[PDB]
């Protein structure tokens, strides 16, 4: 069963926060501070209301060693 279909999900009126993954369209999305509610894409320069994440699970290898 899928990391990626048991992520938060956002909601169209909510002001979003620091870098928790909301998802749409069976994909996710990382917010950084409040969104703009633009397309990430177009946005991938100067302001990063939220990234468009490449993935869906997080990246193999884990640099923090559960302390």
């Amino acid at each position: 069963m899928d990391t990626c279909a048991t992520l938060p999900s956002w909601d169209a009126s909510t002001v979003y926060t620091n870098p928790q993954q909301v998802k749409h369209n069976s994909k996710r999305y990382q917010a950084n501070y409040w969104t703009q509610n633009q397309n990430p894409s177009t946005n991938s320069g100067q302001y990063g209301p939220w990234l468009d994440l490449g993935n869906c699970v997080t990246s193999g290898a884990h640099h923090h060693h559960h302390h």
